[PDB]
């Protein structure tokens, strides 16, 4: 089969021809029929997230299929599998845990000390087919269809768990950084869906401060433009943001949007564009605002954001899809900022 | 009557003859019978916590009566008080909100938008008498005496809430950060009598670390004399600890404990020494530690503490008593990290 | 000033000439501009919420001028009030507690230990004025009219603290009871606004189910047309629902809808026609559900209810507005059931 | 091998000999070293929990290996089995889920669709090996011993999960129902050990009352020799208990502890003697009281009780240790009331 992989740091993904795995067990083979694309698949690409190196430092061994949004249909199974037959459409939840782990067993999947992540350190959806380690991080669609679904298996999950930490009620307001990007547009979709809180959004480019608009924020800025600060604090009417959802965490977002924070802020950050916090102690202290980190989700997440999206209450804004041959092209979009919503790949 | 107070930043606290107020409406006059003396005095007295002028930054208007750890006999109430009889002895939560604003709405008092903190921008308790904005943040002591009631007020409010924060069970490790001092002794005692967790404390004198160990905790360690993260990851077996309670914040404890947190680790900041937090983003988000800020407590804070303490469950300890008039050798006793547990000024 | 009070249980309510009160203290008297009626005025008038006689066992003293759904302009205020001006347009949160005891101090003011409930135990607002006895518990009213603001503070502030205690998340079906009701509808909207939960509403009367339809529920069944059980058995697919909202707790509905509750499914109780619960002990354990009493809400849920309200994310279904001296003809609809949504008396 | 089990229901359970199963895949081949006894055995060996069949209305298929308290040697395991070795001593959570199905994914396994409870549908720990379907549902005992361990494995465990349902804090009364018995002296203990609520127990055996005792209650009440409810007016100065643990749920407790609830009490129903739930409905409506069921305990309860007995915070108190050929009569115990504490089989 075909299969778009890391071969090598710095360099273009390569499209390989390799063999086609064989289920056995719990496992599940995929046909795929839709994989998204996402920034994380920048930072791979070039080998790190902020100086944490993906071989060195986080143990991915080369070459790896990358594509971690993952929706497709079942062409065999192990035999362990239970509940499945060929055909069936499925979403897939690729932040796979052993299950004996202390965070396994406190349902934090996503969290277990030997991590199977299907685009990371497995193999994952670039390619015609993709082997998933166990059959109950799967989801059955039933009216969404694969193109809609594969998005919720990341941009969907993580926001939707980034969303649940920021403890959103119907008094507060919440500001999406970076929020007319594939998590972007997801963060507002969700919070506006089931928090009841007053959204803001924050971007840089015109499309993308439009795509935020479309995903149904309340109020809409562009800090190219304008001092996003005296908005903010003229939205909120010098309360500030009871919550920030941060899907860049670079120098430029990390040293704006804190001081936008209200007492009791919680700031949780996402993205991984890789710069360092930094904020004097004593104002975290008084403030008691928090900084809070929110990795993708468990299985408790998924089924959330999964129900949520078949329930037709949210919808990955895909705004563009093209052929598994076009992986690069797809990610350098991301790289270079000249893309909105979220990009899909269909093999 | 006679006051302790600090009329000059930088300069000896000063002992003053001033006015007794008469207290009305909601207000009550305390013949102080035992005042706390908190680390946070020797902040006062210079000025500023970290880099934030308790007068430019903070509001506070000189000259202003210190003294934050209240306990003391009713001598006279206002109008509208009601259930006190003169000489009735009580403890009192110095973190007083008007009661209207949206922190006060929602149970968060000490957040108040127009905060009354006696000891801080009011007047406190180092003095024979002292003003209680409003009755309702009294609690009757019933089997405490004055001098172990006083530090509940600020030492075990704020470790209550701390340790509350810091989301503990049976199944996780708490690390105590300056383990053998005011809070630090109450961290460790608190943590010990309600969450079921094992207790590590760690400080880096041996006197400290001894009270520490008095206080309840399971492990503690001396800085001083080895490397606390080789001795942490040892006791953890390389797991790390579930959560930090820092009473320091300084950039020798900021820059080392952090990275003994383990996964969904955290790091509760209570300390004011004044440093800067400074943490790589993306480690923050991959293993979704929180760095969470703890201010004082509020009234739900003040009524757990206060009833563990009157159960018995936990007791200041309390290793030095002495006069009013020997308020700023105690606090030079706190700058000059010459005392462990807590200090109480008996009037 | 006239006014319709309870003067006589199991009597039509009396319209009186009685005194205007004055304001004094942190009092605010309040020109009513509308006063939602509620069934358990209904209730009231009979002297009693199931065998619970309002006045030998609730300590209710007659005569009391009745109306607890309060909106109004503010007339005159004590001299404590702070933050508000002569025409201003607030909400009342009736269910006022003095601020001392335990129930007060850990934010569940509805629940003091001396309750000054406006309508019920102290005059209301089915009158030109009336006397709100303390400040803190109004909302200054921006986007929302009177008639549209008086039935949040009730069937609002119930039924947002109704559907919080239901636990609700994308994965859940909630079923109201009652839907088509004054707080049925309510109840509804907010579950359609921030829960983001699939929502079945049944009732028992052609328009009432049509209303429920109205209000956002996806699903809507008669009772009285067909049976509730087999309905919401298909709809969940025999999983049954994770949580009740039952807006009677009549024999009707108790002997009926706990059988339709999932393993750790919530039946929230708020109707008061009646009756007694009945459940098999056994059955409770071993599926883990779970009976929980709702009354009202506090400060929080206020707050809660008001801003999404005033977002325009939910708003009381107002079927119908008449005179102030029509009081008992609007109570006799709720009787008789001759009335869905909710009806807005305005003097 | 000797094992047993429930032939018959209402006949004394029977002594066979039979197979040794082989383990294959993840499960695991233990070696009992201790088996606790559970009242549950009085209803199993009776054929049913109240009015609930467990032929019936449960599904349970005999002859069936009771002993769901298990600790034991690992003799043989499955291919897929990882960690550990022949001769581990482990303790055994036998509340097991598949793992695919909507219970397993939120983390609450024991309400699995497709159960596999060892001891009632699936043979369990009353013979010389038994089967332990999932490997992840063991515990590697540090500290404690087989005899130790065994009960945690339910009466630890179930009170565990509802010493946390309770929500106790510092504030808060807890009573404990039947506190003299298995689970009722480990729901004092653990109280005792993570909530700094004051704990009051009650019983009606002279032995039992001091077995609860023993257990750390702060109050016990013998309900044989005076009126419970006027002691516990007294203890908790008219308030009420915010919590009960009612470990017998008969009409003897049920017509009599819900009247001692505060208001917001949780009435935590864990017993299985049989009883019907009666109480008026107004009055939970009213009070805010709640009644929650809970059934043993998820993988996250069965570490948290594991971790606080392998550091010693609680300790099953065993009043009796026998041969396995003497299960009708250490059951006979039970069901006459003739024991207090735990009672262990060591085969
Ligand atoms: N924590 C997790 O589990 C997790 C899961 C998925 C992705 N991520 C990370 O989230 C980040 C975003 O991913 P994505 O797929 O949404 O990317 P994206 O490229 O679709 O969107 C990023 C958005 O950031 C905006 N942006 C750039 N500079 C900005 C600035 N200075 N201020 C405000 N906005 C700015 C862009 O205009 C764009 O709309 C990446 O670093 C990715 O690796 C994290
Ligand atoms: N957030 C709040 O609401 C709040 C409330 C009260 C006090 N505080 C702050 O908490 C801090 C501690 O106050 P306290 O009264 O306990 O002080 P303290 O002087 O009694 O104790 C501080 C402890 O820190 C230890 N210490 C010093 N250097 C250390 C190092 N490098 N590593 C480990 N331990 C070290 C000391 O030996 C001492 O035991 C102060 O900065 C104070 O202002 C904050
Ligand atoms: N717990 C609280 O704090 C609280 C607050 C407000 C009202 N209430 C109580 O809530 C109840 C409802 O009040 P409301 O103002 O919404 O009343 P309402 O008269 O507006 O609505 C009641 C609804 O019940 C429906 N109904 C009647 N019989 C039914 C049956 N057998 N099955 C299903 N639906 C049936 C009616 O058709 C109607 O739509 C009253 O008993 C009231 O006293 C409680
Ligand atoms: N919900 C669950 O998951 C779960 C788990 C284990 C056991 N259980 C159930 O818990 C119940 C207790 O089991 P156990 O093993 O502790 O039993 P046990 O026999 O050890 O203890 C029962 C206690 O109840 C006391 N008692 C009897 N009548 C009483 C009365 N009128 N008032 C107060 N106390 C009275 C006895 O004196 C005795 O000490 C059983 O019905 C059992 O099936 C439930
Ligand atoms: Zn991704
Ligand atoms: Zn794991
Ligand atoms: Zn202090
Ligand atoms: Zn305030
Ligand atoms: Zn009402
Ligand atoms: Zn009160
Ligand atoms: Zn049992
Ligand atoms: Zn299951």
């Amino acid at each position: 089969m075909r299969a778009v992989r890391l071969v090598e740091i710095g360099k273009p993904l390569s499209l390989q021809e390799i063999g086609v795995p064989k289920p056995k067990g719990p496992q599940v083979l995929i046909k795929v029929e839709a994989a998204g694309v996402c920034h994380s698949d920048v930072h791979m690409r070039q080998g790190r997230f902020g100086n944490l190196r993906i071989v060195e430092d986080l143990g991915v061994k080369l070459p790896v299929t990358l594509g971690h949004e993952i929706a497709g249909k079942i062409e065999e199974v192990g035999d362990e599998v239970v509940g499945y037959s060929k055909g069936d459409l499925v979403a897939v939840n690729p932040w796979q845990g052993e299950g004996n782990c202390y965070y396994c067993r406190i349902g934090e999947e996503h969290l277990c000390d030997s991590p199977r992540w299907l685009g990371i350190n497995f193999d994952g959806a670039y390619a015609e087919y993709v082997i998933v380690p166990h059959y109950k991080y799967m989801y059955k669609l039933r009216r969404l269809n694969a193109v809609e679904a594969a998005p919720l298996t990341c941009s969907g999950i993580t926001t939707y768990r980034a969303v649940r930490k920021a403890s959103l009620d119907p008094t507060k307001t919440l500001l999406v950084v970076g929020a007319g990007g594939g998590l972007g547009t997801m963060a507002v979709q969700i919070a506006k869906a089931v928090s009841g809180a007053t959204i803001i959004g924050v971007d840089v480019r015109e499309e993308a401060v439009e795509a935020a608009k479309r995903a149904g924020a309340d109020y809409v800025i562009n800090a190219s433009m304008q001092d996003p600060l005296a908005e903010i604090r003229r939205i909120t009417e010098s309360k500030g943001v009871d919550a920030v959802i941060d899907l860049n965490n670079s120098e430029k977002t990390l040293s704006v949007y804190p001081k936008a924070l209200a007492k009791q802020g919680k700031y949780v950050m996402v993205g991984l564009f890789g710069a360092d916090l930094h904020y004097h102690a004593p104002l975290i202290t008084l403030s008691e605002i928090q900084f809070v980190g929110s990795l993708v989700g468990n299985q408790s997440d998924f089924l959330g954001i999964m129900r949520l999206a078949e329930a037709g209450k949210v919808k990955p804004m895909i705004t563009k899809t093209m052929k598994l041959e076009e992986a690069n092209e797809a990610i350098d979009n991301l790289e270079n900022f000249k893309a909105i919503g979220r990009q899909v790949l269909i093999p």
